[PDB]
Formats: C-alpha cells, structure tokens, sequence
C-alpha cells in the first residue's frame, strides 16, 4: 500500500461512523480500525478497548505516543500511534475518522494517509432545517474553509451509498 491510512475529516454526525462501520463490515479483508487505549477500569483487553493506567497513558502521550486523546467521566480515552502501525503491519488499511489537529502526527511516511473530507449534504429534502442540521453544516462549512490545504478528496454526502461507492473506488486507485 502506497497510501496506509483513510483518514476521513468531517462534522460530527455527517455520517463518518456509518461510513467507516460499513466500510470494514464490507471488507474486512481491507480496512480495520483502530480501537483506543482508556484509563477506564474495564471486557476483554483487546477487543473493543486497550486498558492502561492514567500514568502509564500520561508517559506515553508526553513521549507522542498518541495520535488523539480526550477525558470523560474521570477517565482518559486515545488513539495510539502503535494500534495504528499493528493495522498495517497486517497489511490492511487504518480507517480514522479524526479532527484536523491529528494530520500533524498522521502527516509522514509512516502512516502516509489518504485525506478525505466528507462534507455536509447540500440537498437536504429529508431533513428538517432544525439546530442540528445547521450546526452541521455550520461546522462542516468552518473545517472545508480552514482546513481545505489538508485534503486529498472531498465528497459531499448527499447519498451515502454513492459517498460509500465513491470511497471504494478512491482506495482501489490510490492506495
């Protein structure tokens, strides 16, 4: 793989967790995701979290170990560089749906990701013109204006099988 990383950029909620969902349910033989490390007592270690301790994750996060990282609850959550590089090393392709901020780590060799903003729908007929949909497209119109240097491809989703089908084809070409 030339490209080892989908790294796809987007509002909350424009439909990156269906997108990325699908996209390994499909082919798993293909793409994998990364499952985070928490400071959260846990379950099985492994399998849907990596379990560590609040110093051992603070050590790691210093050293830049991590990708991404974020508190909740009393509890700690981040993507590890390392569980990034085990999906590769497997020969299968990292799926990240990521802020624009992660691109600083991601951006090298190393991961050598592929950029693709999915961006808010412009035909809408389905959905109501409520404060959810226009704190999407608010947030989406925000990260396409200011990050727009960082991105490889842009698909707006309007009909997210095409954005899926779309997606397909850009990974068989690039990656």
């Amino acid at each position: 793989h030339m490209r080892k990383t989908l790294v796809l950029l987007g509002a909350h909620g424009v439909g990156r967790r269906h997108i990325k969902n699908t996209l390994i349910t499909k082919h798993p033989d293909r793409f994998a995701y990364p499952i985070p490390h928490t400071t959260r007592p846990p379950e099985e270690n492994g399998k849907n979290y990596y379990f560590v301790s609040h110093d051992q994750m603070m050590q790691d996060i210093s050293n830049n170990e991590y990708l991404e990282y974020g508190s909740h609850e009393d509890a700690m959550y981040g993507t590890k560089l390392e569980t990034i590089r085990k999906i590769h090393e497997q020969g299968l392709i990292a799926i990240l749906d990521v802020e624009p901020q992660a691109l600083k780590v991601l951006r090298t060799a190393e991961f050598a990701p592929f950029v693709v903003f999915i961006a808010a729908p412009t035909i809408t007929p389905g959905l109501n013109e409520d404060e959810s949909l226009q704190r999407l497209q608010k947030e989406s119109d925000i990260l396409q204006r200011t990050y727009a240097h960082y991105f490889d491809l842009t698909i707006i989703n309007n009909e997210i099988d095409e954005t899926i089908r779309h997606l397909e084809e850009a990974v068989e070409l690039v990656c």
